[PDB]
């Protein structure tokens, strides 16, 4: 059951206000207007949401996913895309996915980790993110939302 | 443009786990499963989301709204429903709406305030909420989501 949705405008996307690299497009999401972030091309791919641990209930396992689509112009995905959750104490969940195998123009959710908040970690920043910083061109990824479920 | 959605499971609802007063129902919201909170009847109506100011961008006016519906069994709305945003420094936006005038079985958004985060208020808890604590029975309110736009 989904507790929060965090749209890309709330994230920090490196080069996200440079129209050479990223565009933004308004779409309806249920009753709301959201803007999808549409990657044209970068070598430095980096998207990071930050939300406080106090936003969440303690002693409860949450899992987080990002909803994305590969465009008709998709290339450069044969590399590992890093998936990260960083907790208030600096500890991290870290995993990777290869998107090159995926079909375009279809929404799909990538799981980026699970966490539970106990003791010290029940307050302070939590980062949710994904990145690839290799010197190859990543093209044609549209980002819909971060979802946090429990 | 909507930056976050916060579903009721993330909120604190007084009597929200008592099945005499509230029920919960799973529904599809775009690609996600959410649970609407369905008020049967209470005298003490109180729903509060908490999210940190650091979740948001500074020097930017945000507005917040709650999406709700009145059921076929709706009564007790001829009173003022309090709408509140409490900022990290303890200051508040406070307003009120009378729902008795509203038609049931139709989703509608109630604006609960605007805020901007500058200086000290760019970190620390922000509460978003609504309440009525009068000794009359409030019946038949379903709650879909808190939305924060900018």
């Amino acid at each position: 059951s989904t507790h929060y949705l965090a749209f890309p405008r709330a994230s920090t996307i490196t080069w996200g206000d440079d129209t050479r690299y990223w565009s933004w497009a308004t779409v309806d999401f249920s009753s709301y207007a959201i803007e999808e972030a549409r990657l044209l091309q970068v070598s430095w791919l980096d998207c990071r949401w930050s939300m406080d641990a106090s936003d969440f209930k303690q002693d409860i396992w949450y899992n987080a996913s990002v909803e994305v689509m590969l465009t008709s112009n998709a290339s450069g995905w044969n590399v590992p895309l890093h998936l990260e959750i960083e907790l208030p104490d600096g500890s991290k969940q870290e995993s990777q996915i290869v998107l090159a195998g995926r079909q375009p123009n279809v929404w799909f959710k990538i799981p980026i980790g699970k966490f539970i908040l106990r003791g010290s970690l029940t307050s302070g920043t939590i980062r949710f993110g994904f990145y690839n910083h290799e010197g190859n061109w990543k093209r044609g990824l549209n980002i819909r939302t971060l979802a946090i479920q429990a």
